[PDB]
């Protein structure tokens, strides 16, 4: 029951209106069938499904539900909406054809609940459709004003050295909204929810300035949605409107000064998230190791 | 990481404890301290230089570079750093204040005074909850309406929980249009104690009165004839800020009305009855 995120999430209308346009345009494909909300929060999807032809079942392990269960009760819903707390421990009282999830995180797979939504498709799933059904993508920046900041602050602490700080936030990488792309953005790994966990560790990458200093890279994540024959999506880059999931900056140990045709190429590795980029810059090598906790 | 720059770029804070060392430096030296939360031990650093050896406790993985920058300043032979203590101590400092002063407080400095420190000195050792009321009519208003209607269904329930969930955040000193007013806390003497007031506001001027702000302050032990600092609205920057708790109706108050109330605090942090004369609320901290 933290309102503020329940808040942050309804407030991002980019998120939001995605799954409901998305579920509008398959609105026929909806029509008189069994509907599985996982991480339904206060039931906002599960309450779409339902009224534009959906029964629904809801099912958030967060005390919220004592929420949703009021929430779909004033809006007519409680006939067609039957809400379970705890997805591994609940009992579905169906034996399911659409699964509808947020579920993605920060970066993409740091608080993910994707585990979640591939038990529910290999356990409930009939052809049955996964909305939605996801690329991470990442670029060059330029943050040299704010980041000599950050770590200058550490040369002297109230008189006392506290230079061995600064490999920490050079390891900590950052949530932030970033003009300041000066690089072309590369693709780092595609995943069809229809038919990928064991994929999730696993990258080679490489970007060219287009004109700067090179500070880090920013990454982002982009989504799909399923669609009939003949498909909603949105992004969450610097160069689309903003999203509550903003971007994910990691810092470099040396500041390039690159001018526009020199290139960067390295490789990402990923894990249960350790996150190892071993980079090669044209103009030489160089790597960055981060953890998110 | 974030934290511990929050905790160090709080200068009031921090400075607070050092000039509280430096003003009791005759009593530190060549005593042994306790430092109850050490971090990246700083205040254990200050403690050694200023004539102190000290002990460092911290459950975090912090400790390690606790030891690096130990190391690095030159006080390994005198700080050694983190159930567990070296000596079987005179001086206990520790910072362990909270939001709303209790809330995820570490006041195991009670531990470490009833077993390891007789008439030894505990850096700070009062603490005091004040209180005093704020308009924010035009940011609560917003928060409370978004709920009237959110892509076309009711969610009307929810405002309780909004209105149930205390705020931490830095009150405008303009915004206070009440007379301030819970409790005080003497660390040499003060558990049970933390489940606990009456309190009397008398509006300064004519405005609306939304809710409370409420703030704690701190004091230090000082030599015979003290260091202390407030995390009030009307005080500098402290990464505490303050913690508002709304009122379900926004009082209409003019010069000298009066605002009366019982605040019960009992543990996460169940928190107010009121009476306005010109004649409640429920929060959860989780």
């Amino acid at each position: 029951d933290h309102y503020g995120i329940h808040e942050e999430m309804l407030q991002d209308t980019v998120r939001t209106l995605s799954y409901r346009n998305a579920i509008i345009q398959n609105k026929d494909l909806f029509k008189d069938k069994i509907v599985l909300d996982v991480g339904c929060g206060t039931g906002i999807l599960s309450m779409f499904a339902a009224k534009h032809g959906a029964h629904v079942i809801g099912v958030d392990m967060s005390s919220i539900i004592e929420m949703a269960k009021e929430l779909v009760e004033l809006n007519g819903f409680s006939d067609k909406i039957t809400l379970l707390r705890g997805l591994e421990d609940v009992h579905l009282p169906f034996p399911v054809d659409i699964i509808i999830s947020e579920w993605m995180g920060y970066f993409l797979l740091y608080e993910s609940m994707m585990d979640t939504v591939l038990y529910a498709r290999d356990h409930y799933l009939v052809g049955g459709l996964i909305f939605p059904d996801c690329s991470i993508h990442l670029a060059g920046l330029e943050d040299s004003q704010y980041k000599d900041e950050k770590l200058n602050y550490w040369q002297d602490v109230y008189g006392f050295d506290y230079s061995p700080f600064v490999p920490l936030v050079l390891h900590e990488p950052i949530v932030d909204t970033v003009n300041n792309v000066n690089t072309t953005s590369d693709k780092l790994i595609e995943f069809d929810l229809n038919t990928v966990i064991s994929d999730l560790a696993f990258s080679n990458f490489k970007l060219t300035a287009k004109r700067d200093m090179i500070n880090g890279i920013v990454t982002w994540f982009d989504i799909v949605f399923p669609a009939p024959k003949g498909p909603v999506e949105f992004s969450t880059g610097p160069h689309a409107p903003y999203t509550h999931w903003k971007q994910t900056i990691f810092y470099f140990p040396d500041d390039l000064d690159a001018e526009t045709g020199d290139t960067i190429e390295g490789e990402l590795v990923c894990s249960p998230l350790n996150i190892k980029i071993s980079y090669k810059f044209e103009s030489r090598k160089n790597e960055g190791s981060y953890l998110m906790h």
